[PDB]
């Protein structure tokens, strides 16, 4: 039932135009809609593998309607016209992740839907691509009875994932683990997940303190977004629970030191802090197109002729010569002088050079990776 192109020959039925374009490019299989304004017309483009494409191009007068339509589907102002909006919707078709952005533009605001699927997304713990010492640490660490464990990175980073790995290797009958999240990204299944609701005064706060009222032997929090909730999250990891969670700060050092801006007692940072993950995501080189290279003399500096690879481009992958993406990783570990270090607000230089004796920069990290002709030198170079 409902095919885009036959309500496309009638000029809400707003609804179920929207419901059948995204219905029939879900069909197609593409990757982005864009519904466009120009002076003398309307426009509808799909984009499939790569490709872009006029599917209809409508009387003008629908513009306001279809992009207000789509609005209030993403949860967004209807009224506000002048400056960018992002919206999130999730759908059933028969589940289906759309992220909507809005823009002003010279004749109406421009849309676009970016249509992801839900399972590409869903990665066990072996392959976000840590190196074979992190995962082993990381594994060793994600086991210990109690403290905290920060995931951290900036948004796109791949944090959400990598908690739902942990967790999934945690997930046995042995173990009681409930989760607070918002909103909860899918089921494991022997987890207890539990989303917050603000139309109850269901926040991360209280959540997170009913949760230790359930007797949990690890515990995740989506995020750490107040004092309050890291106030508790300390006590939980204080009291014989594992904790896990997110901060978006852009280095595994800064994560101690936004914990105490946000008002944290230093010594209570460092006696719960067990590590801090810090990870990026960089774009894996398309194997089909990715053309070798011999480093020149200030490549080389990064690092007989030492062999990269470069990006080009092809079908195969599109935009750049790029097809899938891995993580790259640095992974704090607390030990006693470190905590003498947190304790002491020694400031993050202190801290890093620690650490720097035992553990390699998230920038190494990507440097190997390129190396091994995984990815570009300038993926990694680029976020660094
Ligand atoms: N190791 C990985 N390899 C490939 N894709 C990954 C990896 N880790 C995460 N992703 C994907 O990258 C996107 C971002 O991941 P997500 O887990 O939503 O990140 P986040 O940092 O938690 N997000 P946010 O805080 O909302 O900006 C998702 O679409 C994941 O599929
Ligand atoms: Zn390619």
């Amino acid at each position: 039932s409902d095919d885009f192109f036959s309500l496309a020959e009638e000029l809400a039925p707003i609804i179920k135009l929207i419901n059948a374009m995204l219905g029939e490019a879900i069909k197609e299989g593409a990757s982005d809609i864009h519904i466009e304004t120009f002076e003398k017309t309307l426009s509808i483009r799909f984009r499939v593998d790569g490709v872009l494409r006029e599917v209809l191009a409508p009387s003008r007068k629908l513009s306001s309607l279809l992009v207000s339509r789509v609005k209030v589907m993403a949860k967004l102002d209807i009224a506000e016209k002048r400056v960018p909006q992002d919206g999130r919707i999730s759908l059933r078709i028969g589940a289906v992740d759309v992220r909507v952005s809005t823009m002003p533009s010279s004749h109406g605001e421009r849309v676009v839907m970016r249509l992801l699927d839900k399972n590409a997304t869903r990665l066990d713990l072996h392959s976000l691509g840590m190196t074979a010492h992190n995962h082993d640490n990381f594994r060793r660490l994600i086991k210990r009875p109690h403290g905290i464990i920060l995931v951290t990175g900036p948004t796109g980073s791949g944090k959400s994932t990598t908690l739902y790995a942990g967790l999934q290797e945690l997930n046995s009958s042995e173990r009681n683990i409930l989760t607070v999240e918002d909103p909860i990204e899918f089921d494991i299944d022997g987890i207890g997940q539990t989303q917050v609701n603000p139309r109850v005064d269901m926040t991360f706060a209280r959540g997170l303190r009913a949760i230790l009222r359930q007797d949990p032997d690890v515990v995740m929090v989506g995020e750490i977004r107040d004092l309050e909730t890291a106030q508790i999250a300390v006590q939980a990891s204080l009291t014989g629970h594992l904790v896990m969670s997110t901060l978006h700060t852009n280095t595994a050092v800064g994560a101690v030191t936004r914990l105490r801006d946000m008002g944290i007692e230093p010594f209570l940072i460092s006696s719960s802090l067990l590590g801090v993950l810090a990870q990026r995501l960089v774009r894996t080189l398309c194997p089909d197109c990715k053309e070798p290279y011999e480093a020149d003399k200030e490549q080389r500096k990064l690092f007989e002729p030492l062999i990269l690879y470069r990006a080009t481009g092809c079908p195969k992958c599109n935009h750049k010569g790029y097809r899938g993406r891995t993580g790259i990783h640095e992974l704090l570990l607390v030990d006693d002088a470190l905590q003498e270090l947190i304790h002491s607000e020694a400031g993050e230089q202190a801290m890093e050079k620690h650490i720097r004796a035992t553990t390699p920069s998230i920038r190494d990290d990507g440097l190997d990776k390129v190396r091994q002709g995984i990815t570009s030198l300038e993926e990694v170079m680029r976020g660094s």
